[PDB]
C-alpha cells in the first residue's frame, strides 16, 4: 500500500515524503492540534496517559485515528501497513494502546528521534489493534520517525516483540516483508542498477527499490523550491495510479492522498490525486498554544484548496478516536 | 524523453496524455491562437501557405516552435523525440515545412485523424529540421495526432520514407525504437503479466511498457472528474523524477511539464513539476473568432495558476516559428 | 521449443549449436545420406526432384522428416518452431514440396548460403505442411541455414510470403516471434546490458537473448578443443531443464536433445538430456560416395554412444518421408 | 560463483547437485578414502584429532583441501564460497581447524546431519583459514550437507559467530548474501514467480532463485532414470558458461564441472565441462576397508572416463592438506 521516503540534502535539508494507498476512499482529513493536550491511549482497557508537549499538524483515516503528521520541532510520524505485524502474545497484561493513537502518541510527546526510541524501547504498553471498519483489514501496520536532524527509526512488531532500526541511512520504507528482509531485496536490486534496471509494480518491495533509488539521485539542494517539488517527483513515481484492476485481480489499493513534510522549514504539504493543487500548511504560521483551540481542514466533501491553506483552517471538535470493533 | 497516452473511455470518452522530459528548462509558454492566420511553413525556402481552419491552445518549446496542442474540433497533436529520424533524402526540392511549424500546420487544417492522414499521404511537403539552439539535440521528432473518435494516427519519417500507423489501437507512444519495433517490446512484456513485472527504468520503451498498461487498467468512465486525474496519474508513473543525475551519467532528460487533454469536453489541463498546481484552459470558454487576437498563458516567469486560467489570459503578439539556427 | 546459436571465431572457426524441446519423446535417430541420392518433395501432389549433390548427416523427429543436419561442405540447417508460419496463400498451383524434407532439400543442395538463398527466393515450390500426426502440432515452421563462411540466412514464411535475413550477424534464432521483431526485443535487453539482467524464462524471447549475449562472451578462439565445450554450455544455458511441470501448467516443452556442428572440421556433435555421454561423427571419417549404403545410428532404443560413434553406424534403410497425415 | 542444489524425491529419492565455478583451472581430482584412517585438522597450532568412523568419496579443489564429497552413508558435503564469512574474533584460543580439512571432518564422523548439527554446535574447534596460494582469493566459504534423510544444514560463520540453519526446505546454497538474507531475495521472486520472469544472470542471488525453481518443477520419480539427468539439467541451467568475458570484466568465474550425488543408491556422478562425458563412482562397488588403499581419479592431466570409473581408479598417495599459505 504507503509508501515513505526520506531526503537528506545539505544544511540541514530534511524533507520526508509519505505516499497513502487504499483499496476505497479513506476519507481522511487534517486537523490541528495546540500542545497541552490530554489524552488517553485507550477508552476500555488499562492505559497510560500524557499531556501534549508539542502542537502537530496531523492527517487522519476515516477520522477514527492519526496515520501521518509532523509536530511544531519537525518530527514526522508516519504509519504504513506490515500485514505480518503481532504487536503481542496472548496473556500480555500490559497497559493496551490503541492502534489509532499511537500515531499521536509519539508526535505529541518527542522532538527527537532519539527520544522516540529510548522512551519506546522500555515496552512499557502493548498496542491494541482491533479490525478497522467496513469489514476492511486487520489494523497491521508499522512506523517511521524522522526529526530535522535526519535520523530515522522503523518501528514494528514482530510475533509480538518490539523491532527497532535507528539510523540516518533508514530512509525509505513500504510494507511488507520485514524490514531486514526487505533491505535485502533493496540490495539485491542495487547490483542490478538503478539506471539499468527497475522494478516497475506496484508492489511494496518494488516501490521500496525505486523510492531508495531516486531518493539519492534527485538534486542535492538545500533551496525548498527545488527539493520539495523533486521529493514530491518522486513519490508520484512511487505512487500507483488510480483505479487500477484487471480481470484477475479485481480490486486493488490505489493512491488517495500524498504528503511531503520539509521539516526544516516546518511546512507540511499535502495532495490529493483526484484533486487539482498541492496545498500546504505552514507551521511557522500556526499558533500552537494551549489556548488556541483544535482546527481542522476538511477533505472528505471533496474541496479543493490553493497554496497556503491556513486561511481554510476552520474551527471544529478533535475526532474521536476509535479503540473497538466497529 | 516523452511519453503519450491515450484514454479509450465510455461513451465516447478520449483524453490524452503527454509528458515533457527535456534535461534544461525548455521554457514552454501557452499560446491561444484564434482561427484564420495565414503562416507560412518557411521563410527561406519554398514552401506550402494556409489559412488556420480552426483556432487551437498549445503549448511551445523555446517559444520557437508548436509541440503539443489541441484544437476546436478536440484533435489533439503531439510532437516527441525520435533520433533516428531521416525526413528525407539529399536531392529533395520539394516544399519545406519547418520541424517548429509541422505541429501547428496539423492543428490548424484538420479536424479528423482521417483528413490528416489523407493529406499527409499525399508527401506534397517535406520536413525540414534545423537543430535545436544552444549546443542541443537535433530536431529528429515523431508525431501523434488523435481526434475526439478515438482513432489515433503515429507519423515517423524513416530512411527519408514517411511511415504512418493508425488505428485506436495506438494509444501510446515513446521514443526509440521506431513503432513497429516498440510494439514487439510491449508485446514480449504483455507475455510476462503487468502485474508480474514491469520494467520500471526511465527509459523510453520502459516508459511506453507501463504506460500502456495502466492506460487500459484505470477506471472505463466518462466522468472528467475521474478519468481526467485516473490518466494524469498515469502519465506521473510514466514521468522522469526532477534532476536525475548519478556520477555515470551527469545529465538527464526530467520531466518539466504534462499536459492532458480532454477530447470530449475539450478541456486542455497543465502541470509543471515545480509549480504546485494543476491549471486548464476550457476551450469552449475561448473565442476562436477570426479576429479575436492571439492571447498567451505565460509561464516562464515561474508564474503559478490554479482552475481555469482564461481569466489569466493577455493580449499578445504570436511567438517567431524558428526555421534556421 | 527450440534454440539456436552460431559461434563466429578466428580463423574461420564456425560452430553452430542447436537444442530440441518436445512435449514427448521425440524419437529421433541420426542418419548418414551419400551422395547420388534422388528424392522427390511429395508423395501425391506435384513435386520437383533432385539428386543429392552432397551427402550429409542428419538428424529426424519420429523419423517422418529432417529436422537438423549437416552436409559435407559445413553446411548446417535446423529447423524450428514458429507458430505464426504461413507458408501459402489459397489458390497455389506451384510444386508442393513437404515440410518434411525441406530441411533435406537444402543439405542436399547447396555447399554455401549464397547458393541456398538465390535457389529459395526464386520461389519455385510452395511448402506443403500437413498437421503433425496424433494430435500433433501445426507443422509450422522456420529454417535457419550456415555455411563454413559463417554467414547465416534466416528462411520464414510470413502471411503466405517468403521472408530472408542474410547476413554472418544473424547468428541466433528461437521460435516466435518473427525474425524483425525477435531482433527488436533482443535489441531492448541489449540497452540493459547481459552482465546486469539477463531474462532467465524458458520462453522464447529470453532464449534468445542469454543465447545472444553469451554465444558473443565465450572465448574468441579457432581450437576446438575450447571452442566446442564453449558452444555446447552456452546451448546448455538457453536450455530447458527436463521435464519441467507445475500444477498450472502441466505440460512445457522440455530440451531432448543438443546438437553441436564444428563447421570447420565437418565434426557433428551431438547429446540426449537422458543420456549421460556427448558422442559425435566426424564427416571426414566417412564415405559419402554414391553406392557407400544407408547408414543410421539409432537413438530410440535408449542406446549409449560415447567418443567417435561411426564405428557405431548400422547398415540401414532410409526412413520414410511423411507427406500426409495419417489416419488415426 | 558456485551453486548447490538438493532434489527431494518420492520413496526416499534424495540427489544432490553442485557446480564449480572458478576464474582459473581448478586443477581438481578426485580421491577415494576407505574408513578408519587418522587425520588431524591442522599441521602448527593446537588442533583435535579424529579417525575415519565412514570412508568417503571427494573431490579436491587444488589438491590443497576437500571442497565437494559423498561417505558412506549418504552424507554429502559441499563447501561454497562467501565473501562475508568471518570465522572467528581476535583472541580466539580454540583448537584450530584447518578450512582445507574441514569438509573432510564432516564427511569422516557424521553418517546423519543431526550428528553434525549436533557436534558443530558445540563449537569445540575454531575454524583458520588461511589465504589461497599464489594470489588467490581469501578463503571465505560456507558449507551445505545433506544427508540421506533429505535433511540439508546450512553451517556459516558471520562476525566470528556459527550460523546453521536446519530443515528439508533449504535444499539450495549460492554465495553472498548471508542464508537469512538470501532467502528473502527469493522470496521476493517467487512472489513474480518462475513462469512468468526468472534472473538469468550469473549473479550468486540469480542462481540461486533458478536453481530453487527448477528443483522443485523437475518430475517427482523414485526412477534414477529420471532423476539424475533432471538434476543434471538444472545444475546446468545454474551453470556459467565457459570462459565468460566482456571488455570491462576480462576476468569471470566460469564452470569448469559438475557433481552429482545420489544419495539414496549412493552413487557419486561427476562430469567436466571440457571433458564430454558423464561419469560416476559406484560406492557400493568400491571397497571402504580400513586397508583396502587410498586411491585416486587423476583429472588434471585431461583424461575422459567414462560410465562407471571405479575400474580406472589407480592406487596413489593421499595430498597434503594446505594449513597455511606457501611461501611464493
Amino acid at each position: 500500500m504507503c509508501t515513505r521516503a526520506v531526503y537528506l540534502g545539505p544544511d540541514r535539508m530534511v524533507v520526508t515524503g509519505r505516499t497513502m494507498d487504499w483499496k476505497e476512499d479513506i476519507m481522511s482529513n487534517i486537523y490541528v492540534f495546540p500542545r497541552g493536550m490530554q489524552r488517553a491511549g485507550h477508552n476500555k482497557e488499562k492505559t497510560v496517559n500524557w499531556t501534549s508537549k508539542y502542537g502537530s499538524v496531523i492527517a487522519t483515516g476515516y477520522d477514527i485515528g492519526t496515520c501521518d503528521g509532523m509536530n511544531e520541532k519537525g518530527l514526522v510520524a508516519s504509519l504504513l501497513f506490515l500485514p505480518e505485524s503481532v504487536y503481542s502474545l496472548p496473556g500480555d497484561t500490559r497497559p493496551a494502546m490503541g492502534i489509532s493513537i499511537w500515531t499521536q502518541y509519539v508526535l505529541d510527546n518527542f522532538a527527537t528521534v532519539r527520544e522516540a526510541v529510548d522512551e519506546m524501547k522500555k515496552e512499557t504498553f502493548r498496542i491494541d489493534a482491533p479490525r478497522m471498519p467496513n469489514g476492511g483489514p486487520e489494523s497491521t501496520l508499522h512506523m517511521a520517525i524522522t526529526d530535522e536532524t535526519g535520523n530515522t527509526a522503523v518501528i514494528e512488531y514482530l510475533d509480538g516483540k518490539l523491532s527497532i532500526h535507528e539510523g540516518k541511512e533508514y530512509q525509505v520504507m513500504t510494507n511488507s516483508p520485514r524490514y531486514e528482509l526487505q533491505l535485502a531485496v533493496n540490495d539485491y536490486w542495487k547490483e542490478v542498477g538503478g539506471l539499468q534496471m527497475l522494478p516497475g509494480t506496484n508492489r511494496s518491495s518494488d516501490r521500496f527499490v525505486r523510492a531508495s533509488f531516486y531518493i539519492h539521485a534527485i538534486p542535492q539542494t538545500a533551496d525548498a523550491k527545488i527539493a520539495v517539488p523533486s521529493v514530491l517527483s518522486v513519490m508520484r513515481n512511487v505512487s500507483v495510479p488510480f483505479g487500477i484492476n484487471t480481470p484477475e485481480k479485481p480490486h486493488i489499493s490505489s493512491t488517495r492522498w500524498r504528503s511531503v513534510s520539509d521539516q526544516k522549514n516546518k511546512v507540511y504539504y499535502f495532495e490529493s490525486t483526484l484533486t487539482p493543487n498541492l496545498f500546504w500548511l505552514d507551521l511557522k504560521k500556526i499558533d500552537f498554544s494551549p489556548k488556541a483551540g483544535v482546527k481542522k481542514l476538511s477533505l472528505t466533501k471533496g474541496e479543493i484548496y490553493a497554496g497556503d491553506a491556513v486561511k481554510d483552517l476552520k474551527d471544529s471538535q478533535s475526532f474521536t478516536f476509535l479503540f473497538e470493533t466497529p
